[PDB]
């Protein structure tokens, strides 16, 4: 029995006193709102609020039976007898408190609407829409998960309603969620301890929702252009010969390598016993300084894997207890515990002597060489409960303890590199762990189609919370004793399209694509090339995900918000505004059904059209694609490919405009900037290209600008191709900025024509000088 008492307005947050106690109630921005319960008490602070403190005038109104507290679209509204809070977009009922705030074990309880369909949850193999489930929050390893799994590396505390709210449970102990499971109408929230916080954002649509949820989580900032190349990776290269080896293979096959991924070998030449070493073993990495300015010299970045533990075997054990850097048993002792690598302990990256001991080894390997960092088993993988953290014990701070570690690989690699984007590979985190550019995947996937199966639905849940660069193990990671050839292409290339084209496997069965067979190599070769040719489609859907949130993979639901059954969708997925990609996730498929949106689309690879009212396309498959349709209207911006992207160069750009009389307005984007710089968007040191198409009956009209104040090294002026699809055969003129060119009818491929229509392919190409001044380009019947 719980009802209102008194509240006070105090700094501008809403300090409500029950017979339970304070509650204190802050506006983080006009469409979100924190919630604290046990406001009267000392808890751990908020882990998930990129600026915990910040609160923003709200408005308060008063009634007899309820309190009101208004920011600008979201309206928190609290009934007094009984206690109850709800909350309001508009006068649209989001979410309403049952009980609430329990107390003792901490526990809340919301009612859910019927029909409403929820996602969360984090990585979760249970379908898209996890109402009717109920499953723990405490991260840990799945090892060779395949079609299903209710608890994975990186859960999150958080869901997404269709009823457009994200809900984020704001607590980083050993906890639970129930989703309408074991009361058909209930949403219970748990924890064993930590703080008894939610926050509830609001949107008027999935893209608003996601802007303002990282508004006040945190936005990712933008990775270094080459974290969109290929990674050479395998668990694990054994030797400093075998690794230079390996980046030879990709230069003697021609394929294009940004990075070489390094596993635990680099540290000693046992899987057990070495951990926490954190420094090349000689005898096997003889000259790693070399190694390291040799691959720079070819372009090629060094990545090395680092983990929480140090062994009480490894040559930094007697260091670590030396600095107080690890975690401690209650009796203050260093604690120690029996791993799969051997007995050790957790470094405490919660301490002020752990960040310090651990942000110096990697300062020292920074300065040797090393461009990039992975972060394995921060779960973390073990973690007994009575180990004890500068702030709580382990079971208190579980779910926070691989944001935390980012967080302090993030600064150090800022302080160290001012004039460099970190880049931090890890398996687990909490929300907003974005903020510190973590880059997570998906953990030890098998080596089967379940594990491919799978990878969509784990990447749409990641993406929809923050995590825009969610991406898999390319080929599957465990297991298998025989490459299984066709699963392992079908998985390269949904990895085109996918954010991080990093494959990576036990290394009994190569992982890089360099080390198949002939017809293997003939297939993905020229896709990883494409992969580099689109670098300006997924960088500006970078830049988008840096500015709003925007993930790079879009689930089919963002299509029709009115149609919560899209919302299962777990096969067919958005890359960037204009790919609609469906995986093929099974042996010998030998056609597919796409749900393609009501409108007009085009077959990628053949350039077919097709127009639907709303029932799905058949397309057949092969073996050396996989099915992507491109929506009309789109702008697909191409550039060279190149062996890394230290080569890049936009000055030669090929953009491919798909036309269709459906579309009478269209726009695209193309964001340049030095690939390297953390300041580029804030210091507007970039060029942002812009293309709006106009489409009449007779008319079809381009209009190129850019803006921003460019970069060192940008081209003033670029060789631009743009290649029309779909075009009418009835155009006559083109001017380009008031200058009539005749538009050639014939050998379109075979003259230096500045116009030429193609009447074969129904493709018009205009080739032209793209400077700094506006330009337009006219076509007219
Ligand atoms: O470091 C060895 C191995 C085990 C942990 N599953 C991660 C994986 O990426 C890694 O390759
Ligand atoms: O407008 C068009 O595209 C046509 O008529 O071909």
């Amino acid at each position: 029995a719980v009802f209102y008492k008194e509240h006070k307005l105090r700094n501008d947050g809403l300090v409500i006193t029950t017979n339970q106690g304070n509650i204190r109630l802050q506006f983080k921005s006009e469409a979100a709102i924190e919630v604290l319960y046990r406001a009267d008490s000392k808890q751990l602070p908020s882990f998930a609020l990129a600026q915990p403190e910040s609160a923003i005038k709200a408005q308060l109104t008063e009634t007899e039976n309820h309190l009101q507290f208004s920011g600008g679209t979201l309206t928190a509204r609290i009934q007094k007898r009984p206690f109850a809070i709800s909350y309001y977009r508009d006068s649209e009922l989001l979410l309403a408190e049952e009980s609430g705030f329990q107390v003792n074990k901490i526990n809340f309880r919301f009612y859910l609407s019927p029909g409403e369909k929820i996602l969360g949850g984090g990585q979760r193999i249970l379908g898209m829409d996890r109402r009717g489930q109920r499953f723990p929050l405490y991260n840990r390893a799945h090892y060779g998960y395949s079609d299903h799994s209710g608890q994975m590396y990186f859960g999150l505390p958080a869901i997404m309603s269709s009823k457009q709210y994200i809900l984020v449970f704001d607590n980083s102990a050993s906890g639970a969620m129930d989703i309408g499971k074991t009361e058909s109408d209930i949403l219970q929230l748990e924890a064993k301890s930590g703080r008894s916080a939610y926050i509830l954002v609001a949107g008027n649509s999935y893209p608003s929702l996601i802007e303002n949820f990282t508004q006040v989580t945190g936005r990712q900032p933008l990775p270094p252009r080459w974290a969109l190349g290929s990674f050479a990776s395998r668990f694990g290269y054994r030797s400093e010969a075998e690794t230079r080896a390996t980046v030879q293979k990709y230069k003697t096959e021609d394929f294009p390598l940004d990075t070489i991924v390094l596993d635990l070998y680099w540290f000693g030449k046992d899987i057990k016993g070495h951990m926490g070493n954190l420094d090349w073993d000689k005898e096997n990495f003889p000259t790693p300084l070399d190694m390291m300015a040799d691959f720079k010299q070819q372009g090629v970045k060094t990545v090395l894997i680092t983990e929480p533990f140090v062994l009480t075997s490894s040559k930094r054990w007697d260091d670590a207890v030396k600095a107080k850097a690890l975690a401690k048993d209650p009796q203050g002792q260093p604690k120690a515990f029996e791993l799969y690598f051997g007995n050790g302990g957790i470094i405490d990256v919660f301490s002020k002597e752990g960040s310090r001991w651990f942000s110096s080894i990697y300062k020292d390997l920074s300065k040797q060489g090393v461009a990039g960092w992975w972060g394995d088993l921060g779960e973390p993988e073990m973690h007994p409960e009575d180990t004890q953290h500068a702030i709580g014990d382990a079971d208190t701070v579980h779910n926070a303890y691989g944001h935390r570690w980012a967080e302090m690989l993030y600064q150090q690699q800022l302080d160290q590199f001012p004039e460099l984007r970190p880049f931090i590979m890890m398996r687990a985190g909490f929300v907003g762990s974005q903020r510190y550019g973590m880059i997570p995947w998906t953990g030890d996937v098998s080596r089967t189609w379940g594990g491919l199966a799978s990878q969509v639905e784990l990447a749409l849940q990641m993406s929809l919370l923050g995590f825009g660069y969610i991406h898999s193990d390319l080929g599957g990671f465990a297991d298998g004793e025989t490459l299984d050839k066709e699963m392992y292409i079908r998985w390269l290339q949904y990895g085109v399209f996918q954010p991080v084209y990093r494959p990576h496997g036990q290394d009994h069965i190569p992982s890089e694509p360099v080390f198949q067979d002939e017809e293997t190599k003939a297939i993905l070769r020229p896709l990883v090339k494409l992969r580099y040719r689109m670098l300006p489609y997924i960088y500006t859907a970078a830049y988008q995900n840096t500015l709003t949130g925007m993930p790079l993979m879009r689930p089919l639901f963002f299509s029709d918000e009115k149609n919560p059954a899209l919302i299962d969708n777990k096969t067919s997925y958005f890359w960037g505004d204009s790919l609609l990609v469906t995986p093929i996730t099974q042996a010998g498929v030998e056609s597919v059904s796409i749900p393609a949106p009501k409108g007009v689309w085009f077959d990628f690879w053949k350039d077919t059209r097709y127009q639907t009212d709303g029932a799905p396309l058949t397309l057949p498959t092969d073996l050396h694609t996989i099915p992507v349709l491109v929506k009309a209207g789109a702008f697909m911006p191409y550039v060279p490919a190149v062996s890394t992207t230290e080569d890049y160069r936009s000055d030669s750009l090929e953009i491919h405009y798909y036309a269709d009389a459906s579309v009478p307005l269209a726009q695209g984007e193309i964001f340049e900037d030095d690939g390297k710089d953390p300041n580029s968007i804030k210091r507007n040191q970039f060029d942002l290209l812009t293309l709006q198409a106009t489409h009449t009956d007779n008319q079809l009209h381009f209009q190129l600008a850019r803006t921003g104040k460019g970069y060192r090294g940008m081209p003033e002026r670029r060789a631009t191709t743009l290649v029309i699809h779909n075009a009418s055969d009835q155009y006559q003129h083109l001017d380009i900025n008031g200058k009539t060119i005749a538009i050639a009818q014939a050998d379109c491929a075979s003259t230096p024509a500045l116009a030429c229509y193609d009447q074969e392919r129904r493709q018009l190409q205009l080739v032209f000088t793209w400077g700094r001044e506006a330009l337009n380009l006219r076509l007219h019947k």
